[PDB]
């Protein structure tokens, strides 16, 4: 299929991510290549190199076609592509379970492999309420979180989503209903603390878990707060007996300048989520870790059993891969990588504090938003940035990176330099 | 690591479907390879050659390391790992949507690419409460489907499995309550379609679809129906305008005699999932399917857009794949296969029907079900099937087998004559 050939089966058959069939002020770019921190796009018919800021949605921390990621896949689709996980086990998902036990936050023993995060997400809200039904306590059910939150796309994720960033009003009545607490601060406020513990004490014997995103909230909006919240949350539902559940499936693997964001507070979730940057960009999965207690709990439990398996679950492929990207993370000195990295986006992105449509410029490892007064128009933003050699997917009044941990600094330079000039054309 | 050394890690740290961790009646066995039907199991710190005769569970139709398909996987490696498919396109997914767009029932013309069948029909479900509300009646928000079924363990996917039977069944509480159907037999009785309607006209009103599997139940009991339920399935759903979802992750790709099952009946569904043998059981892959009425319907409501983008969407490596595994199965007289393995399988499970623990044997295409008269004790039928050289997984009631559509003459009887020999051992 050519480029032209592509956009014209794509319009008539394709569906992307929340979007439209039809109808589409886009539309969308032919990619046609992708190396290193580099994709090759199709403008006006001719190949070019473009930086991948976003690192294709997180997934890309090594960068694409990584030779030691590839030599991964390739080594293992040599000796075994694939076998069911009901009744065996294999070395991909031996190693990738050891690996993931040794390397996040303490007390997280049993691993859960599931296909994506939203997957996974489902399956911490199941081990959560399975939980309190080995314990005797079936009315802990419900779900309770911050505002700014965003947790995936299944219908049980939807409900602990933003109500606005998820359009929970085009879906009153199907979704559960959860407990919201206001939105996290960026600054720390015990004050927001005691109300969160106040709010969360009235619904205590109704709470199997307090869900959340750790330092940073993604896709509801790119906000950092403090991590001593997550401390008073740890606090909060140790004191009340509600299970505590960290999100990590966009800043896991370093991506927020600790290894996971947890780290940052020096805390430990009762069960803790993983998944966009997992295989280092190559290939879906995720997996949902829980502690000793968790585990036993459940397995003691009437049921006996965690009711889940998905077909697919410890895809060999898929978990050799990122067994090869965990131990390359490791393997470097990934914390001076990410010190740069945003210490570069801090200087890259100084600049914009001064424009007269920026309200905030801000950075937490390799990440860096530039938030305006307006919606950013994507007519304008886009072409803009290609001009400049960058892809940049703005939503909202948002423009921002996460640019895969191999970027140079003069490639840092040229992402920061697109996003500061989409910021002037707001 | 070693083999034991995999079984110490798997022990303390993973989790395995439907299990518990340190409560494990039978220990793992550890894989080491896989290639064509055979895997290579360890079993007392030796290797074995077994077959796969649950197709890695539905997965595997072209068997193993196929090297059609190893090359499209390693062809699309070299050009393109992933890319974020918002604000992007690709032709490993043009090519697929392509493809799945002309194989599958007629009409549907839309795909949308997620990482799992359960996923897959969660976007079926929001695709049809979407639809009813682009067109103004948000009251048709419940679903109804017969017993006997499974669609995922998400939980939307959960509230449409079988409430008793039913893996889900003490959850009933916490899901969406469904409107349930009574079992629908084996052989045609129209009595049943005429109930099944008028269960339906009650909830017309609330229902933004009936989901089932066509033809086969897989996970829920292995159960056949006849086809032509699927004809009054898609008659009653018009007249009430209720749309027709139908749920092919098993069913799709071959496995039952024909491309889809839907297609034993001539029956085109408003909404299609599939899954598991997309691939051919590479990468976690699936796609729900649309008619262009659902989605412009979709479109130019509130949303203006079905409200769903899943990180790894059209993933490029899991598409290429797909691609490679479709073409394969198209560019052969893949119906002959599917007609001879079928032969094969009935042929080498006859003799089962006079053993005194069986109550049924039945094949449907690459299917093949001994219905025992108690539950399968694992600790016995794993081991005599391994003692056999295949690798069987029962579960219930059920020694069943859904080979891999390479498997030889031989490699079908030598199926059938393990699953004969687990047969006989529950009666002893
Ligand atoms: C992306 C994301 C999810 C959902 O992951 P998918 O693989 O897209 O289903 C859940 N939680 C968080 C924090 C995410 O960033
Ligand atoms: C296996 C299966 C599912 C769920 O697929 P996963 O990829 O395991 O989530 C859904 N529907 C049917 C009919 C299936 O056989
Ligand atoms: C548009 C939106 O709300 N979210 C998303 C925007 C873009 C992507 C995804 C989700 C998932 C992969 C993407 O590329």
């Amino acid at each position: 299929l050519t480029p032209e050939q592509i956009i014209a089966v794509d319009g008539a058959h394709l569906w992307h991510p929340y979007s439209s069939i039809g109808r589409e002020a886009v539309s969308p770019v032919v990619a046609v290549a992708a190396h290193g921190a580099w994709l090759t796009l199709i403008r006006d018919g001719q190949p070019i190199e473009v930086l991948d800021a976003m690192s294709s949605w997180w997934t890309a921390i090594h960068g694409h076609g990584h030779p030691a990621l590839d030599q991964a896949l390739t080594t293992q689709l040599r000796v075994m592509n694939h076998v069911m996980f009901g009744g065996l086990t294999h070395e991909p998902a031996a190693r990738l379970a050891k690996l993931l036990v040794d390397i996040t936050p303490a007390g997280l023993d049993t691993v859960f492999f599931s296909d994506s995060g939203s997957v996974s997400v489902e399956v911490a809200a199941k081990m959560a309420l399975q939980y309190w039904r080995g314990r005797g306590l079936p009315g802990k059910r419900r779900l309770m979180t911050w505002r700014g939150g965003y947790h995936g796309d299944t219908f049980l994720a939807m409900s602990i989503c933003d109500p606005h960033g998820g359009m929970h009003s085009l879906w009153t009545d199907v979704l559960a209903a959860q407990v919201f607490a206001p939105q996290v601060p960026r600054d720390y406020d015990p004050a927001y603390s005691a109300a969160f513990e106040a709010q969360l004490a009235q619904h205590a014997g109704e709470l199997a878990a307090v869900v959340v995103e750790p330092v940073v909230q993604g896709a509801g909006g790119m906000r950092f707060h403090d991590p001593r919240y997550l401390h008073d949350l740890r606090d909060i539902c140790r004191r009340y007996e509600v299970l505590l559940i960290f999100d990590e499936i966009a800043t896991g693997f370093g991506r927020t300048g600790a290894l996971f964001a947890a780290d940052h507070a020096g805390v430990s979730p009762d069960i803790m989520c993983v998944g966009k940057a997992l295989t280092g960009g190559y290939l879906s999965l995720a997996a949902t870790l829980c502690t000793a207690d968790v585990a036993h709990t459940i397995s003691a439990g009437a049921a006996g059993a965690l009711m889940h398996g998905p077909t697919f679950m410890a895809n060999p492929l898929a978990c050799a891969v990122s067994v090869a990207s965990v131990e390359l993370l490791l393997g470097q000195d990934w914390r001076t990588r990410i010190t740069e990295l945003a210490a570069g986006l801090t200087a890259g992105l100084d600049t914009a504090r001064a424009l007269p449509a920026v309200t905030d410029v801000r950075v937490c490892g390799a990440i860096g938003v530039i938030e305006c007064d307006r919606p950013v128009d994507l007519a304008v933003a886009t072409p803009a940035a290609l001009d400049r050699g960058v892809w940049l997917r703005p939503f909202r009044n948002l423009v921002y990176a996460m640019p895969p941990y191999i970027c140079t600094p003069a490639e840092i330079t040229q992402i920061t330099s697109a996003m500061v000039e989409v910021a002037r054309l707001v």
